[PDB]
């Protein structure tokens, strides 16, 4: 039993991270095959951010420009190309830790790990959300840009997410592995606001039903609600609203635990408006949003990977 | 900016964890060089374990009754030995994946991160702490047994903490890599009791200087206090006593925020009586105690591993 903020296990991403250097900056990129991926703006110097124009900066740059090194081993670039935000280095030598990978754009409220880089070198591991204004709160310092995010299926390694900057607010934005951003952020050094960050309603649900497997059940009430009368509660409280397909993502631990979804509903709905009253619930004295249906199940089932 | 409950790189320790399968039972096993640690109740039945007696279970069993499997690569078993509670399987296949590794036995209040493990193959990565009860609040599956937890030293692997039991009261229990149980826990099926499960004030404060590095301060008051009358106020919550040990530890998160360990004392004890009043700390409503002085400095610093 137990419960915990579990990160997938990042030996196969850790092969994957090299150092990038152009000029004067250095940042993390990601060595899959013979290309190497890292944030566009590894071209820039600290003044050029305020207001980069990235064509005309990558004209002035030649494939000798970029020192890409794989711990010792140095890398020779041979074409560079610039994709959306980032950088496809083309390089001489594939990498030969190169797993079973895939690139996919993600969802706000899917959650991932995040293997924080300083040149090139792994530094920690953590599982973090794509918040609803597609930001996440990360833990990052200068120099981690280039850091990707990742799931793991069985054998395979799902790219999901780069990071690229810090916003003036303290949260971060970045891409997918294809260089789109996630939101409306540009990669330059500007006043950018990001939107109301609501609590990911789905992500709460399956996080009371691992409660409930976990033998915490003082907040199961005897109530019952319908969907539109909580969705009404839920939009006060800046609740992402739900919809019939949560619901079917919710069913096998509906099944497991012997607990309608509707009325699940019913008792988040009462902790809302009542609140917790200094009690707590898998240890903790807030909502946490961020495990996915899917989280709650791979945890409380033992999957394994790889 | 940003904080979160990061944990090390698992990937030099996925490549050191095998199978190991005696008669009925299966579970995880940490394979160093030629040699094999799993928990010893692996010779166990499900009957064998309300009373176990190890030694004569033991001379039942030859080295050919040890199924050690890493991967899909079958390992020999050349010579079997009982160290406490631990079993050394010496093979006769080194491990090509070995890391510089280190046995160390950590002290109450000191972090590692887990590699959650189900036959062999990792499941999951997280960050947990030494309970002052020896106890850990971690998430185990039927089967987790022989998952280890570990700290990183730039390149050094310590190993500090392999998996053996769960408590009927939902905690964990395990030994060190010599065999030896943390606390006073043994590996048979019996209502074993634990102690107090105080908080570990030296946590405490360094959390609180890794918020103030981020900007939370609300908490900062204007009093002072002193060693003795701050621990009055601690015994009191069940908070372990501070030394001036632990002073000493803080004195560089002191002198990077420019405020006395003694005030921030201050700040702690005046949360203690009038509680956080619907506040939030770091994205948290309650005291986190599993951050050491290290950590904060490690993730606040960007301290990168091989």
């Amino acid at each position: 039993s137990g419960f915990r903020k579990m990160a997938f296990p990042s030996g196969k991403v850790e092969g994957c991270m090299v150092q990038v250097t152009c000029g004067t900056t250095t940042l993390n990129g990601l060595w899959l095959d013979d290309v190497v991926y890292c944030p566009r703006h590894v071209i820039c110097t600290s003044e050029d951010m305020l207001n980069p124009n990235y064509e005309d900066l990558l004209i002035r740059k030649s494939n000798h420009n970029f020192l890409v090194q794989a711990g010792n081993v140095q890398l020779r670039v041979i074409g560079h190309s610039m994709q959306n935000c980032v950088l496809k280095l083309k390089v001489d030598t594939a990498n030969p830790k190169t797993p079973k990978y895939k690139f996919v754009r993600i969802q706000p409220g899917q959650t991932f790990s995040v293997l924080a880089c300083y040149n090139g070198s792994p530094s920690g591991v953590y599982q973090c959300a794509m918040r609803p204004n597609f930001t996440i709160k990360g833990s990052f310092l200068n120099g981690s840009c280039g850091s990707v995010g990742f799931n793991i299926d069985y054998d395979c390694v799902s790219f999901c997410y780069m990071h690229h900057m810090e916003l003036p607010t303290g949260v971060h934005a970045g891409t997918d592995l294809e260089g789109n951003f996630y939101g409306p952020f540009v990669d330059r050094q500007t006043a950018q606001a990001a939107g109301t960050d609501t609590t990911i309603t789905v992500n709460v649900l399956a996080w009371l039903y691992a409660a409930v497997i976990n033998g915490d059940r003082w907040f199961l009430n005897r109530f019952t609600t319908t969907l539109n009368d909580f969705n009404l509660v839920a939009m006060k409280y800046n609740y992402e609203p739900l919809t019939q397909d949560h619901v079917d993502i919710l069913g096998p631990l509906s099944a497991q635990t012997g607990i309608a979804v509707l009325d699940m509903c019913a008792s988040l709905k009462e902790l809302l408006q009542n609140g917790m009253n200094g009690r707590t619930i898998l240890g903790s004295a807030l909502l946490e949003d961020e495990f996915t249906p899917f989280d709650v199940v791979r945890q409380c089932s033992g999957v394994t990977f790889q």
